[PDB]
């Protein structure tokens, strides 16, 4: 593995992590609502973690964990994200 091969490879698991996020908006806004999220997501990480599959290394998919790490990423960033909305939404004049 070369680390412009890493490189291209984080990128790749960040963009389909943050095409899950973008294109699944109100899906996920209801998904951390309900506590079900990784439930209501489970198509959308199934196809794009084929996705990344068929475009990094097989030494890259099996050794490293680049897929997992941007989707906890953007797990996290969306609870936060959603919460401080729905705060937000009642707690204003």
């Amino acid at each position: 593995m070369t680390d412009e091969e890493k490189v291209k490879a984080m990128r790749l698991a960040r963009a389909i992590a943050s095409d899950i996020s973008l294109y699944n908006e109100q899906k996920i806004i209801k998904g951390i609502e309900q506590d079900n999220l990784f439930e209501v997501l489970k198509e959308e990480l199934e196809e794009g973690r084929e996705l990344y599959k068929s475009r990094v290394s097989q030494e890259i998919f099996t050794k490293m964990n680049f897929f997992e790490r941007a989707i906890n990423d953007i797990v996290l960033r969306s609870k936060a994200h959603v919460k401080s909305k729905i705060w937000g939404s009642h707690h204003h004049h």
